[PDB]
């Protein structure tokens, strides 16, 4: 198994200048003819010409129109085509080939494949070599001239990159289109689509050059009424890059295309972005609320790649975070501006500190720029994406908006049209840093450690106040735990956005201040501080770290009520909950271990409960924020703080704490549930797809959160509310009615009702599957068996399989059944999936990522299933590599 090392990068001995393709789609096969106009590079040392080419059937290959013969002049082993150097020309030459591929049976969804009745490609990272021979690496930039031919009735719409320059008829009911794309690009940005596509379109006029851009959004005919919001999002994305970054789209046309079968969310192929239908299509009757932020995020993300990834591309795959971390950061800026809700940033943080922090303390921990890989398909991680985003966001925090924008533009202007590395970005940022500091000696060399050092830093605090001196000090320490990547961890450049709150009136005591912690510890002193403050630390979550605020719960409550920063308010709440969780967890654990007949539990802080009530009852407070404060921290966040976590004991702990709070606040919850109804469920704009109200969707989130709390609580006659909720036109509401009815005898009545509402829309049915999967049912295993037999069957659609199984894996009490039966079930699904889609099989391993954090019995049970999966004779490269790393072999 070949290991690629970052330090081993070297330019190719060859150059590919022009790609001319003919892709002829037929019923049982697709024939790909390719002529590569090539040259010898300055780095060439007379080596064999080796092309990537995976699973290609060779019809013929030639050099300069002379047919090559197998054995004598080349070898092919289904992975590499080797042309022996004595047969490789010493100057410019043409290499040509004709191969046969089979998209109909390509269930791995990489390369060229068939998704229902649409032919579609996915080439990132190294999928182009599944279509034709190539030196398949992103520094091999070339011009593309692409002809696609197909049956006209089945495939009337033909798309590839660049301008459509010809369309023609072919005998026998066939037709062709030629696409010429003169600007250089890496092969992972090649795409082709063929199908009976329907569309919406619009014309966008750019801000400065006033170029007309044609925008097209495509789907299968059945779902063409779900395209409107995507088109609106694309317009919004274009405006935001213009307005914030001064960047205009450079091409005549941009196509977005939804397909049903897709391994991830979407892909930024130049001028031809291809989407998982679940991240492009929605309508108010047939989509839950989360679809709208999703589509906004994913359309924006792919659009922002046109600069950060497409126009400035990657030297090599170890630079992945340079385009993905930066594009997630650009998408987050965009979505924060579009939604105007604080819950947008909080949701990002919530995901990072649960999913990505778990990854970074697991055996899979890696820096955002890894030193090696075996599988590229395993490289696309929350570390590279989401910690990468936070590392890209810290530059903005450090520089401020004006100098950040200046540094970003330096980056774009210097590297436009070229490959680039992480150093190129740090360099641009450093030039702005020198400007901001008015100091040509300032540098960001330490900052590069964010790219190379793995693990989550821990930042802790001590405080001191001298009332006579009016002098306040914040002593700060950072620590990263050693791991398999670095034995000795170095201090990072950590920006700490801080405020100082006057506890008597809740007001700010200093101006905006970002502490630059660059040592293992430092002491920051403030003069003329008139009263002892409560510090507001890491405002906006200003670094991707574990924060240990060393505040009392009284101080945390004061911040929760009166601080100006949404994240510190949310974090102060989080920290109050975590202190309670850890305390009750240990009390339950001791009672379990000692077999106690009687014991005591520490009650929830009553002033905390009063504070929650205070915020809930404040009309001027934000509904999305309110839904967070009544929610305990994510299980995957909690597990980072507990060794040998007994999931039953954690389930008992959560249940006690929710019951404590509900016993005081349920009447408040119910009153709000009823009073929110009019605004939350307003139907005024239900048949307008252009009109999206993120505050209103947050009101529904709050209403559905409260209803869940009230249902679990068996609040008197709440089932009446549940039944009425099932009649709401909004899927977020009527699917919520199904999941909260789990606690009542009406569950299967609502199961059938909502199934009937869901079954005729592909994406809605997947949302219904998730709702069932996540239902808090004692008979959930029997229910999953019913989904398998009656709905899922042998679907190879990743959306179907992920919907049925992933939500269930978050069922703390049942997935982690001490028998190991949940582990056994997901491992069977992983092995089954691995036969046809290794990338999705590795996604389905997600619940095993925390295996060594659980109690000893469940560690053993998980490890047994992983070892069983590893012993499968037909295990894929992807899955084997992943499980070997996860189990520390
Ligand atoms: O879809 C996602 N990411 C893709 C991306 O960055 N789009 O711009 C993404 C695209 C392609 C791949 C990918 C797909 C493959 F089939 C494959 F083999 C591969 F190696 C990578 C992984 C992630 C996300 C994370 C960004 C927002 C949507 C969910
Ligand atoms: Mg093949
Ligand atoms: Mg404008
Ligand atoms: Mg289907
Ligand atoms: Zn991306």
């Amino acid at each position: 198994p070949k290991i690629h090392y970052r330090k081993d990068y070297k330019p190719s001995g060859f150059i590919i200048n022009q790609v001319t393709l003919n892709i002829n789609i037929h019923d049982q096969e697709t024939i790909v003819r390719s002529v590569l106009d090539m040259d010898i590079s300055k780095h060439n040392v007379g080596e064999d010409l080796v092309f990537d080419g995976v699973g290609l059937k060779i019809n013929e290959i030639s050099i300069n129109n002379k047919k090559l013969v197998e054995g004598e002049e080349y070898t092919y082993d289904n992975e590499f085509l080797t042309i022996f150097s004595k047969f490789v020309p010493k100057s410019k030459f043409a290499f040509s080939s004709e191969v046969i591929i089979h998209p109909e049976t390509n269930y791995a969804l990489t390369g060229l494949y068939k998704s229902k009745n649409i032919i579609v490609s996915q080439c990132e990272a190294t999928g182009f070599r599944r279509i034709t021979f190539f030196i398949d690496r992103p520094d091999m930039m070339a011009k593309y001239d692409v002809t696609v031919t197909a049956d006209k009735e089945k495939y009337p719409v033909l798309l590839s990159n660049g301008d459509k320059v010809n369309e023609f008829e072919i005998p026998g009911g066939r037709h062709g289109a030629r696409f010429n794309d003169p600007p250089l690009k890496p092969c992972y940005l090649f795409a082709v689509v063929a199908g009976d596509l329907k569309h919406l379109s619009a014309t966008y006029i750019t801000k400065y050059t006033k170029k007309k851009v044609e925008l097209y959004v495509f789907s299968e005919e059945k779902y063409v009424s779900k395209l409107q919001w995507a088109l609106e999002c694309l317009k919004k994305s274009m405006a935001f890059d213009e307005d914030y970054f001064g960047l205009e789209y450079d091409l005549s046309r941009l196509n977005l295309v939804a397909v049903s079968d897709f391994n991830v969310g979407a892909m930024e192929n130049k001028g031809l972005n291809i989407f998982n239908a679940n991240s492009l299509l929605a309508s108010k009757k047939n989509s839950i609320d989360f679809s709208y932020a999703r589509i906004l995020t994913v359309v924006g993300h792919e659009y922002f790649h046109q600069y950060t990834g497409n126009r400035v591309t990657l030297r090599d795959w170890f630079q992945l975070t340079l385009k993905e971390g930066l594009t997630v950061h650009r998408e987050n800026l965009f979505s924060e501006e579009m939604t105007k809700t604080v819950t947008t940033r909080l949701s990002h943080v919530d995901l990072l500190r649960s999913v990505q922090f778990l990854e970074d303390s697991s055996p899979l921990s890696h820096p955002i720029r890894p030193e090696s890989y075996v599988s590229m398909e395993n490289f696309y991680t929350t570390t590279v994406y989401d910690k990468g985003s936070e590392v890209m966001r810290m530059y903005l925090t450090i520089l401020g908006e004006e100098y950040y924008k200046k540094g970003f533009d330096i980056y774009i202007k210097k590297n436009d049209g070229n490959t680039a590395t992480c150093e190129d970005f740090n360099y641009a940022m450093e030039q702005a840093y020198k400007m901001k500091k008015a100091d040509n000696s300032a540098n960001l060399n330490q900052y590069l450690l964010w790219f190379s050092q793995s693990g989550t830093p821990h930042v802790s605090f001590k405080y001191n106040y001298d009332a006579e001196k009016k002098q306040y000090s914040i002593h700060v320490n950072q620590y990263t735990k050693p791991d398999e990547n670095q034995k000795e961890k170095k201090p990072l450049f950590i920006p700490i956005s801080v405020g100082l709150i006057n506890p008597e009136n809740g007001k700010e005591m200093i101006s905006q201040t970002t502490l630059e912690l660059t040592k293992e510890s430092d002491t920051f002193v403030f003069n003329n501080i008139a009263v002892k403050p409560i510090p507001s630390l890491f405002r906006g979550f200003s670094a991707p770290v574990y924060i240990e605020d060393q505040l009392t719960d009284e101080e945390r409550i004061l911040l929760l009520k009166y601080d100006s920063d949404a994240f510190v308010r949310y974090n102060s709440c989080t920290n109050i909950y975590m202190k309670q969780i850890l305390m009750n967890y240990n009390e339950f654990l001791k009672a379990k271990n000692e077999k106690l007949e009687s014991f005591q539990l520490t009650p929830v802080n009553a002033q905390f409960i009063d504070a929650i009530k205070y915020l809930l009852e404040d009309p001027h407070a934000d509904a999305g924020f309110k839904s967070y404060i009544v929610s305990l921290p994510q299980d995957r966040y909690i597990i980072n703080f507990v060794s040998n976590l007994d999931t039953d004991v954690l389930a008992d702990t959560k249940e006690y704490i929710y019951k404590q709070i509900g016993d005081k606040l349920n009447d408040v919850y119910y009153k709000m549930f009823k009073s929110l109804e009019a605004k939350a469920d307003d139907l005024t704009y239900f048949n307008d797809e252009s009109h999206v109200d993120f505050d209103q969707m947050n009101m529904r989130t709050l209403r559905n959160t409260l209803l869940s709390l009230l249902s679990k609580a068996q609040y008197p006659n709440i089932l009446n509310e549940i039944i009425e909720h099932s009649k709401s036109p909004y899927p977020s509401n009527w699917l919520t009615s199904l999941s909260v009815s789990a606690y009542f005898d009406k569950y299967f009545e609502l199961y059938d009702k909502t199934y009937k509402l869901s079954k005729d829309d592909e994406l809605l049915l997947q949302e219904w599957l998730k709702t069932v999967s996540r239902s808090d049912r004692k008979d959930i295993y029997e229910i999953l068996k019913k989904l398998e037999n009656e709905v899922l069957k042998d679907s190879k659609n990743p959306n179907d399989i992920r919907a049925v199984y992933l939500p269930f894996t978050n069922n703390l009490r049942r997935f982690h059944d001490i028998s190991g039966k949940g582990y056994k079930l997901i491992a069977e699904v992983i092995t089954k999936t691995d036969k046809f889609n290794p990338m999705v099989a590795t996604q389905l391993c997600e619940p095993f990522k925390l295996w060594n954090k659980l109690d000893t019995k469940r560690q053993e049970l998980m490890l047994n299933e992983m070892n069983t999966m590893l012993q499968e004779p037909q295990i894929s490269n992807n899955l084997k590599e992943y499980l070997l790393r996860l189990t520390n072999k």
